[PDB]
Formats: structure tokens, sequence, C-alpha cells
């Protein structure tokens, strides 16, 4: 038995939010599916509530990334996206004029959750609008650099800062705007979605544009970058001059080249993406208290939020015909990211990818009705949650906007790197609860005890292969059994 005191007096970073995106899919089902589904999706995202036995009911996240289009629908005749989930519509047009009809799913979606009572958004562009662009098109043509013309960092920077201002005026708090996706990548040999490689320069002088334009308009709005694909980009990897590596030196420290420390209405804040480094427990581990390194030594008091993921890579923990066994492993490997996230990086958010797919590799799954394909989810399909969903809530539901990270060491020492294949333990609070999620990666029922001030009991709620986030009543602290291969949360 493993015991765990939880200090309140050493504080750690403010939790901003736990998110997803709205990317590709939200605007089918927003605009398309049935009344009933679409509420349903939006309690399981969005609202923080107890069934009737007193389970959550939902991830209930606190912030929505909501995908800001290019306009690659209007222009798929051209060299564009080459299918239909997967292209943008544009609210601005060649010609200058506006349309605020559009991208009508995703508003939808908008609503659903601020009705929800979750009024926090970010906005995300893949690409600059099909005609600011070089190659014309929302897909690049080359990796020189960023695929926006010369001229037009003002134009887009106006944009999005436009777009914005417009939803504000709506009542929504968009309070974040994401100019570029993993600048890193090769975009251009990519046509099934949206993309742009960007330069270190190119990012700077897209917060510089942002920045003036935020200031012009007088919003409540703040800048994010980079959104790298791979946290790898967030120290110097090669010697290629383009390369949009080495951001957290050269752009989130003072003397760094291309410093963006200074912009007034830049968010003080890093973002990069968890691809690629969640495995093996060696590279995850290290990675992440690299980050967590360097960017504490800046002098800012700097954030860092993992602002993307989902189920992409391949392995012997995840890798496996769809069962209940692999259901709880995808939920159980997810959750390992986000406590090491939240742990390690000291992140004050988690974003997942798209919040629904066909796929089982984000927090909902969409099946088509019986007999059909894939296409037919652009209209109606069934609801499927996958434990990643409920993995995820064990943190989102619990750990809500302004709490802080306190610390929770166990009495016997545990390296990073051990617990990531045992026992992971974290606590947060907001002065009124305490709450601690525990994951047990290993294989055998682990019982600790809880020390928190000179509390007795507390509320669990747990996740299995047979549990999704499922009330337990009651526990008393010094005896809190902890199941092999699950996530709890204890309330306090």
């Amino acid at each position: 038995k493993k015991v765990f005191i939880i200090d309140k007096q050493t504080v750690y970073q403010e939790i901003d939010n736990f998110s997803a995106s709205d990317a590709w899919r939200c605007a089918f089902i927003g605009k398309n599916w049935p009344q009933e589904k679409k509420e349903k999706i939006a309690d399981l995202l969005f609202k923080r509530e107890f069934d009737e036995k007193g389970n959550p009911i939902g991830m209930a996240l606190t912030n929505w990334r909501v995908n800001i289009g290019a306009g690659s629908y209007e222009n798929r005749e051209a060299k564009e996206v080459d299918n239909s989930w997967n292209r943008t519509e544009c609210f601005l047009s060649p010609d200058g004029k506006y349309d605020f009809t559009k991208q009508a799913g995703q508003q939808w979606f908008m609503k659903a959750a601020r009705e929800r009572g979750m009024n926090n958004f970010l906005f995300f562009t893949n690409s600059a609008p099909y005609f600011m662009t070089r190659s014309a098109s929302t897909v690049s043509t080359d990796q020189d650099c960023i695929n926006l013309q010369n001229d037009k960092f003002d134009d887009f920077a106006r944009f999005l800062v436009k777009s914005a201002q417009h939803f504000r005026e709506q009542g929504f708090h968009v309070n974040y705007i994401s100019p570029n996706n993993e600048p890193n990548g090769q975009w251009h040999a990519n046509s099934f979605q949206e993309g742009s490689f960007a330069t270190k320069a190119d990012l700077y002088r897209m917060v510089e544009e942002l920045d003036k334009a935020i200031s012009e308009a007088q919003i409540d709005t703040k800048i994010l970058i980079p959104e790298v694909g791979d946290m790898k980009y967030l120290f110097e990897i090669d010697s290629i001059a383009k390369t949009p590596d080495d951001i957290i030196h050269s752009m989130f420290y003072k003397d760094g080249q291309y410093s963006v420390l200074k912009f007034k209405n830049l968010f003080n804040c890093v973002a990069a993406h968890d691809y690629w480094s969640a495995y093996p427990a060696t590279l995850l581990v290290d990675i992440r208290n690299r980050i967590h390194k360097e960017l504490s030594a800046n002098g800012h008091n700097t954030k860092f939020w993992a602002s993307e993921y989902c189920i992409l890579e391949k392995n012997e923990e995840i890798t496996m015909p769809a069962s209940p066994e692999r259901s709880i492993n995808l939920g159980l490997y997810v959750a390992r990211i986000i406590h090491n996230d939240l742990t390690l990086a000291n992140a004050s958010a988690w974003q997942w990818w798209t919040a629904v797919s066909l796929g089982e590799d984000v927090p909902i799954q969409l099946l088509p009705l019986e007999g059909s394909n894939g296409l037919s989810l652009q209209y109606d399909g069934e609801i499927s949650t996958t434990k990643m969903l409920w993995t995820t809530a064990n943190y989102s539901f619990f750990v809500r906007p302004g709490m802080k990270r306190i610390a929770i060491k166990p009495t016997y020492k545990i390296s990073d790197l051990e617990a990531a294949t045992s026992l992971m333990i974290s606590s947060y609070t907001d002065g009124k609860e305490v709450v601690t999620v525990a994951i047990n990666y290993s294989k055998e029922n682990q019982v600790i005890s809880l020390n928190c001030d000179h509390a007795q009991k507390g509320k669990v709620y747990l996740t299995t292969i047979d549990k999704n986030l499922r009330y337990m009543g009651e526990q008393p602290l010094k005896k809190l059994q902890l199941p092999a291969r699950s996530v709890a949360t204890i309330v306090v």
C-alpha cells in the first residue's frame, strides 16, 4: 500500500482549459444531423452536469477550437483539398466582401457550447484565404516559406481579427487566435487538407501584424503560436535556416532572434502538439521535462499548452484489432499523455484534435447507420463514446479553469520514467475542492492512502474497461482501491 501527501502550499501552474477541435466534421453535424443527436454530442462535449445516479455526463470541455475556413470549398475547382469532408468555406471573398452566414454547422456548435455554459473560444486557421496565397489555393506548392503573399500579412491579420470581432459582437468570447498550424510541416506534399509551412520570420510577422490589428480593433483577444506538429521543434534540431525549430529560445526568450515577448497582444504561452512523442516512455518524459526546464528559465512566466493530439502513431500498446481491451488501452495511453503534460511540461491546457472521428482515435467515434458508407456520416450516424472521452473527463470534468496544480508526493520516491508504466497521480485545487487524478497503468490493483490536510473522505469517479467515469460513492481517503488499468478521480 502506497501513501501520498497533498501539499496545498506547493503550487504549480494555473489551469486554463481542456479543449477539442470542430475541424472538418462539425460543419456537417451542426448543419445536417438530427437535432437530438447534435444535442447529445454537445452535451458529451460541454455540459458540466451529473446524470440521475451521480455520474458526470461528459468531458465538460472548457475551451473549443474553431477552424476559421480558408475557402478551399469555394475554390474547389482549383488544385485544392481533394475531398468533401476537409474543405472549408471562407467568410471573406476575393472581392473583399464578408459573408458571415457561412460555416453554419460550426456556428451551431458555438451556440450549443454557450447554451451549456461554455463561452471560451479559440479561432484557428490552416491556411490564409485561397486568394491571398502564393499558390492561389489552400494547398501550397512549395516549402520555401509561408503560402501567403508578402504584402498580405496585414490583410490576413485583419481578416482573422474582423472574424473574431464579429463573433464577439454576437456574444461569443473568442479569446485566442492561432494563425498558423504545424508550420514545420511539408504541407505542399498533402492535398487531403488545408495547410502551410512557415518560417520563424513568417511567424514573427503574423504575430506583429495580428498584434497591430487587435490593438486597432480593441478586442480582448490574444495571439497563440506556434502549433508545431512535434514538440522537438521547440528546440534546435537541424542546420536548415528556414526550419521553424528552436521555438523556445528564438521566439520566447527576450534576446531571441525572433522574440515575440514584446508584443502586447501575444498570449504569453507556447503551443505545441503531442504527436510522435507519446511513446516510448523514455521519450515521453524526457522531452516534456525539457520543455519545462527551457521554458521556465525564460524569466517571463510563459505558459505551455498542448494544443493538438489524436491517435496517429502505431505501437504494441495501442495497435490491435478492435476490442474492449484495445478500447481501455487507448483511454489509458492518452490519459498518460495528459498526466505528463500537466505534471512534467506543466501545461496550462490540454487540447484534442477533432472531437469526432470515424476511427477510434478521439473522444467520439461516429458509426455509419447500418449498411451505410462513411460519406453517409455527412448527414446522420450513430454516436459512440471511446474510453478516451472518459479518461479525458477524469481530468476535464473536475479540473476547472483557474484551479492550480499543487504538490502530491509519495512517501517513497518514484522516477518520472517508472511512474509512466505503473502509477501516475496529480492534484489541483481552487481552494474549495481538491481534485486528484490517479492512473493505474499496471496490471495489478493498487491500494493508496491520500493525505489531504485533515480530510477523511472523497468522492470517487472511475474509468476502466467496464466503466465510463462511474461515480463510486464517498470513499475513505486512507484506503482507496485503484483497479488495475484504470483512471480514478478523487474529489475532496
